[PDB]
């Protein structure tokens, strides 16, 4: 059978298949995914007249975010459960192509719109010195999308073709480090007139945003981390992908909203 | 096969089928229509204490689109993903009938109350000179509906009968022009006794107006934008199209009521 | 094919069926239906405050109006795209029994609760001066169930019984000259007190509910308007019927709402 | 054909089978059922500013009952139009078993977290004169929950065991009279020192209450009202059940919380 | 047929089915489940403006708590009648492989994220005197987590492995108790410098903690509690498992938040 085009977890399920354990877990840490985004998005809500008027956009941006989240994360987790059945003989979960191919595309088309205002946000709750707030978000917004864009089209490509997968995904490495700078830049200048709680708390926001962001690219790479026929490039490689992506998705969005909420709260009077 | 009077996606996926990428990202971009415009619909609701309360109806309206635009746009996407099934001797995803034709009608009917709600909202942010509130209202409601209900006739026939979809087309883009000439003296009248960064946002959603609403037009042709059985009349054609579409949707509504908000903002003491 | 006591849309789909149009514009039809009603509901919240504490109430009342609107109206559409696969062979879509048989009981049950409160919250905007307010009540109450629940068992025969079909939509028409009648009387007085531009939007809220609140038996007859094996009685006739049943519920519901609500405003100090 | 102990429904649905009247009307009032319950729900949370701060407790339990009515009472909604599929060769509805059978258990459920609150939230009304309050609660949530209990055991021998059936609905009975007991004198006590016009409404409230809590047990006994292979244990039987529970719903919760909400006013100052 | 590494349920649905009682009350049980989780949403949010500002935090966490378990238990509700279909021939429900195996798992993730805000929320009430707020906070969230996950690893094995099954059980039990000591110096410390009636009510707090907490690990073991092919490794077990579950969710959030509600009005001014 020809799958063409697909995502590794399609191959596993149509040649060797799932555990009960493996397709369980996925299943769950994806139920419990699209769950926090909307326990997160009452949170900011609840949580809009605990902070200046000046910071409440914050708020309204990680509301924004959690939605769209929830709804992507709540697809995703149908398009899991739907592309695998159980086969009572062999007592494992194999493709059932009735249910289309499993995608990870509902999770970078939710990161296409998120990104941008997750960068964004953080310009409402600290003050630049040297850099024009319109230059830095201009610069975030175009290197966010690209780097999303290139990656949503690598990803098509991690098993049919191995080489266009890693060119794309270097491709998009690159606008992810221009981020990474811009961002930089952002954190140092937000730390300079505010209070040293405010710097404890913009020092966490940066360590948070730094290995969240990054466990990203490690979830694209995740079925060939232990080279090719590797222990990885199996189920376990299924669960650590999804599982790593669930971690990445509560600690960018829902964890650095709530450490804005904070910030916001301290520089308020 | 006999599909009679059928949107020309119906045609591809009946012969050649899809190919997972030309699916999955369908599948994608009309899933990330519905929930920018859930995100949008949080927006405007949190935003409307934020302009004078002569304003406020324009983030109401806004709301309004929002609503029946997730609704009718969500079962666009569902339409979608059932009408299409995986075939694994092929490996390609052909017309699956039990689940229904595809039609872009639901986008049509959206357009159809839209089209009226987001051309009469910003006459409450603008101030009209030398034209009649209830004049330039009658003819936005009047050209609009007939317009929608035109081009909703024509695409039934886009495959079935090449000279009806042209002919209702061309009555449809009669009452388009008619729209874009009474937008373009709002705009005129609505700059005159207002800030110059006020005319600055009305520029800016002059622009925005005429390439997102001229990008409809576009997609109503884009299976025949590169002649019969040309490149556009297979699986890349209804990629395009539904991309434009989106695109077309978000800029429309979401960003144009973004912009009406902050000129509204502009405006407020 | 044994179909007993059934509306005339499941003989029409079990012996000619719909073409791609009928079938997918009724589908539109009923899809716009909930959609508008759920934009209503939000724009009646909306508003709440845009009126005096005393009219507050007649918002309250439409919104109540447009939730089980949505949710009935909801079930309809989905009632309808069940009932009626398509067939490859022929291109047509037949009736599909292990979807239910369609039946247009779930919108007669919709009036059953929305007919009282349309015609209560009128009481809440506009002063009786020779009638007694539950009295008025009363009558509307009471004439509006009967007429409502005379006519659900009428529809049932439509097409195994034609006389039982008539005997009912005639008691049921007595009822409704009554609620006519009532309602007249309630405008007349209505106007007795309030300023000239008060008595210019009843004047309209008046022609409104006339017409509007007719098309309702007119899509009773729908089917036999053109006399037995006339050209209603077809899947132009269903078109018809559907069709009808939208524009009379948007104009009975959201649009009655928008004008009250106008009113209300003109009454506001 | 083995069901066990299962509701006479499914007895009925698996011999004589349903016509399409019998299958619809059950469909049309259960789909009222929980559209009525949303309606309420959104009318005692936009009217809880009418009242006095004292006695906004009683439209939070109000709309309490409502989600969860509404929630339980579309479960059972569900349940029925998926055990019974339509039969081309006869024209009837019969049991389809891969649906799972019909029971009324998701609405015996729906009262054991409904009666305490429906029997507490008049407690923050009325002012208790020689009944302490403590006590009277503890008296109506013990005899209120032994109650359901008892009752949700013998509807599943309503058929199976009719001995069971009848000593658990004996059994019932006793708690339901000592409730309607404390109930009289809640009443009486709140009548004491209230006005002319509160006392007026009280009696409306226990009278109301009276008739729409006796209709459960009625619908308990339904199949068997006329006897053993009487009238009523036919698809009749059936109707007249479904259509009594949602009479008693709509009566016991929706108009008994309007009720309360009305006597509250009357108390505000 | 091999189930490998599943549930109990599945292996007794798999051999013995489910009786119309045992199959019908599992549904009820659950369905009541996310009934209440919804009910108790609305009624943390509508009493937010109960309490002081510094206590409103609770009603929040609660809320928070609230939804994500309403989403989980939904799922966990769906899981169940979709894994076992009714057989006509013997008239028992069976293991449905199709709609997958049965797995407690949602429900253990949905503890994973409520532990926390659970433990975390009466710090926002009580006052600590010579525990530090972080240090107590920092082991409630550690052994919180280590206590779900080790659980949530035991559970899987429940049947294929009962010695993994009891070592991880009694591994989770470890962090159990140190969580039990931890809330036991909270609730002292929390009792001094507060009013009789504060000290009452953290009492009951202390109770309901206690015994609720403590039938989860019951319910962990219930299938075992009567030794191997005991009365309880039956359907009856599974009910019994089930109904400890609902019981203990509704006790050790919807319950537990409403005292801590009920202490922040007691200790605001
Ligand atoms: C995170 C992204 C990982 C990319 C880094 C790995 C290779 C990049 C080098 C360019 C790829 C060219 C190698 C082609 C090949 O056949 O190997
Ligand atoms: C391609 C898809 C891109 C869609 C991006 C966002 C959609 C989310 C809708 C919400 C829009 C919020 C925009 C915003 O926050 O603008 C800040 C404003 O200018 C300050 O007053
Ligand atoms: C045809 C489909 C109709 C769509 C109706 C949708 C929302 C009603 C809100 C309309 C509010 C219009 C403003 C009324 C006004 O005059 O202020
Ligand atoms: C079929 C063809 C449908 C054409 C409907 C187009 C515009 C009507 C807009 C209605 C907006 C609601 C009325 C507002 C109003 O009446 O304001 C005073
Ligand atoms: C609103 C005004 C529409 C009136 C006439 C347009 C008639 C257009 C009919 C085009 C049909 C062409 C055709 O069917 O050709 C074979
Ligand atoms: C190709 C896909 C581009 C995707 C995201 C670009 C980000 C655009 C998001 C902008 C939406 C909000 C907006 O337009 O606001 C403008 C405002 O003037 C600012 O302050
Ligand atoms: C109250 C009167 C209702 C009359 C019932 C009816 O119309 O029955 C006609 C008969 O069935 C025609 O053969
Ligand atoms: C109570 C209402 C009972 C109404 C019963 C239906 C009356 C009716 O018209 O029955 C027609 C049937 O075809 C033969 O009479
Ligand atoms: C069974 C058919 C009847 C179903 C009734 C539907 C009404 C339900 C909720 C709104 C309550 C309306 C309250 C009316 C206001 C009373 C008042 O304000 O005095
Ligand atoms: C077997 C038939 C039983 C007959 C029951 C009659 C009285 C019912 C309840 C009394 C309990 C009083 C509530 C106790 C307060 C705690
Ligand atoms: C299976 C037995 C089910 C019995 C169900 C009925 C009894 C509990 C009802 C509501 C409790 C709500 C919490 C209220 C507890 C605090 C008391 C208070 O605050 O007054
Ligand atoms: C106050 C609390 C009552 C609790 C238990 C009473 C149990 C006694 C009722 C048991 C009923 C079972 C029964 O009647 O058995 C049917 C018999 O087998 C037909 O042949
Ligand atoms: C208390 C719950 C105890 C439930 C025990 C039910 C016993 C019962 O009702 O038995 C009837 C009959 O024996 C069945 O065949
Ligand atoms: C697995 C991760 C599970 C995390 C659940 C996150 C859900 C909601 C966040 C609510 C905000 C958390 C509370 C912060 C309150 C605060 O720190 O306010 C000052
Ligand atoms: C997986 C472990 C979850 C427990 C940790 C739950 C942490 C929930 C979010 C913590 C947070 O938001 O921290 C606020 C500042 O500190
Ligand atoms: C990382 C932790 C994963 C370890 C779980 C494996 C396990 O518990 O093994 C028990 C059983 O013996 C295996 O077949
Ligand atoms: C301290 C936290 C984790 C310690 C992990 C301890 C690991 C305990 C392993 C127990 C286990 O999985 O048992 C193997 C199984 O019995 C084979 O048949
Ligand atoms: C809430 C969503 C977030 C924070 C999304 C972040 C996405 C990335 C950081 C993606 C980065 C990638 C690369 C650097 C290379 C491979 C492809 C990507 C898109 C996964
Ligand atoms: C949010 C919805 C919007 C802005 C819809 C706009 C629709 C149009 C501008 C449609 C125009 C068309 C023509 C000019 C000719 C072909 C048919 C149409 C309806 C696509
Ligand atoms: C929003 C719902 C409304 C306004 C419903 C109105 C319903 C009617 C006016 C029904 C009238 C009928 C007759 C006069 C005879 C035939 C049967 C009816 C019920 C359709
Ligand atoms: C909104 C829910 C309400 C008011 C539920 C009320 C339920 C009863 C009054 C039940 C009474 C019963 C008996 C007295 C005997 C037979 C069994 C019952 C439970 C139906
Ligand atoms: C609302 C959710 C709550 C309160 C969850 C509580 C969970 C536990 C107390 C779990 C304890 C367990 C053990 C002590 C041993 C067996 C495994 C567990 C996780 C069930
Ligand atoms: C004030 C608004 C100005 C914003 C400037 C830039 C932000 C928009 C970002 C969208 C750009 C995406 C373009 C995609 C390029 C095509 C990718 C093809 C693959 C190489
Ligand atoms: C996709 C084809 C249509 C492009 C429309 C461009 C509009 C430009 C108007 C200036
Ligand atoms: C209080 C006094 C009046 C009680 C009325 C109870 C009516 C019960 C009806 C049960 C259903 C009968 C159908 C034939
Ligand atoms: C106050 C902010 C810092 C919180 C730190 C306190 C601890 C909370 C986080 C606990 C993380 C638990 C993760 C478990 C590790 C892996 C489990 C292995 C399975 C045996
Ligand atoms: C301060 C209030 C204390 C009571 C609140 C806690 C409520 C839980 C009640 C415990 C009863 C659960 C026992 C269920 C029986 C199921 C059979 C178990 C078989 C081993
Ligand atoms: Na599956
Ligand atoms: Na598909
Ligand atoms: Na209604
Ligand atoms: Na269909
Ligand atoms: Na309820
Ligand atoms: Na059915
Ligand atoms: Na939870
Ligand atoms: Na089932």
């Amino acid at each position: 059978q020809e799958l063409g085009n697909a995502n590794f977890e399609n191959f596993i399920g149509a040649t060797e298949g799932f555990s009960e354990i493996a397709y369980q877990f996925t299943s769950h840490i994806l139920t419990l995914g699209y769950a926090v985004m909307l326990a997160g998005l009452l949170y900011f809500i609840l949580t809009i007249k605990n902070v200046d008027k000046k910071f409440q956009m914050s708020n309204i941006l990680s509301a924004v975010v959690m939605v769209s989240a929830f709804l992507l994360l709540y697809a995703q987790a149908q398009n899991w459960t739907s592309s695998f059945t159980f086969n009572e003989e062999v007592g494992r979960y194999f493709l059932d192509p009735s249910g289309d191919l499993f995608n990870n595309g509902y999770r970078y088309l939710n990161w296409l719109i998120d990104v941008p205002m997750l960068l964004f946000q953080i310009l409402f709750v600290v003050s630049l010195t040297t850099s024009k707030f319109s230059s830095v978000r201009n610069q975030f917004w175009f290197s966010g999308a690209m780097m999303i864009i290139t990656g949503y089209i690598g990803q098509f490509y991690e098993v049919s073709n191995l080489t266009a997968f890693l060119v794309w995904g270097a491709i998009s490495s690159a606008f992810f480090f221009h981020i990474l700078w811009v961002m930089k830049k952002v954190i140092n200048e937000g730390k300079e007139g505010i209070s040293p709680a405010g710097q404890k708390i913009l020092s966490n926001i940066w360590i948070l945003f730094l290995i969240s962001w990054t466990l990203y690219p490690g979830a694209y790479l995740m079925p060939y981390l232990t080279g090719v026929d590797g222990f990885l490039y199996s189920e376990d490689g299924v669960m650590a992908r999804q599982l790593v992506y669930t971690i990445a998705d509560v600690s960018s969005k829902v964890i650095y909203g709530v450490l804005l909420g904070n910030l916001a709260i301290t520089l308020s009077k």
